[PDB]
């Protein structure tokens, strides 16, 4: 697994990884986390948590893996950790980890793989996660378009029969169980609206991950 740590990418092993794990009873990760502030905010809500945030590009996450991991006085959280990697080749130290894992405002190409869905990606997903923990989608359709021009396909509403058609049993066909499909709304003026959805439409996906018995 490649570690961010400011400018600096170094490798850990399962091994490095347990060590830190050790004493804290919950696991959050957050997939395509961008600057990592959301893990940063985490890791000080949750001490209890050991929360990781995942991203493709080491340097979105200097900043705030440089400040992680000072002293805590001067700003440091040893309770977060920053990992190079797309959802494409998720690093398998991370396998069967997380309690909570979170994708707030994924791409087109994520946000499509979660709502089509594609079953790859949700395989994928779904092999970070320990039996009973739960997968939350925070989704938005003004976010970032990097899918290829060919493929730009209309995204469906998130409508009953799309969840019952559509959604559910390919989630159940990749281990997981839908719990919530919401609109993060539904009186704010116009702003406060877009302040806690960003920006206008934003709904909420959660599926819990189930195993055997």
């Amino acid at each position: 697994m490649i570690v961010q740590l400011g400018k600096a990418s170094v490798t850990w092993t399962r091994a490095d990884l347990e060590a830190k794990l050790a004493g804290h009873a919950r696991v959050l990760i957050d997939v395509g986390t961008g600057d990592g502030r959301f893990v940063y905010r985490s890791a000080g809500a949750h001490p209890d948590t050991y929360c990781i945030g995942v991203d493709p590009a080491g340097e979105r996450m200097r900043e705030v893996s440089w400040r992680a991991s000072r002293k805590p006085a001067r700003g440091g959280r040893p309770n977060a950790l920053f990992v190079v990697a797309s959802v494409q080749a998720l690093p398998e130290e991370l396998a069967g980890l997380a309690h909570t894992l979170t994708l707030n405002f994924p791409w087109a190409s994520l946000l499509s793989a979660l709502v089509l869905p594609e079953a790859p990606v949700l395989e994928a997903l779904r092999r970070l996660v320990r039996p009973g923990g739960e997968l939350i989608a925070l989704l938005n359709q003004s976010v970032f378009d990097d899918r290829p021009y060919a493929a730009r396909l209309g995204l469906p509403e998130l409508s009953d029969a799309w969840l019952d058609d559509a959604l559910r049993p390919a989630y159940r066909a990749a281990g997981f169980e839908i719990r919530t499909s919401e609109i993060v709304d539904g009186q704010t003026s116009w702003g406060q609206h877009l302040t806690l959805a960003s920006g206008r439409r934003t709904r909420l996906l959660t599926a819990e991950a189930i195993g055997g018995s």
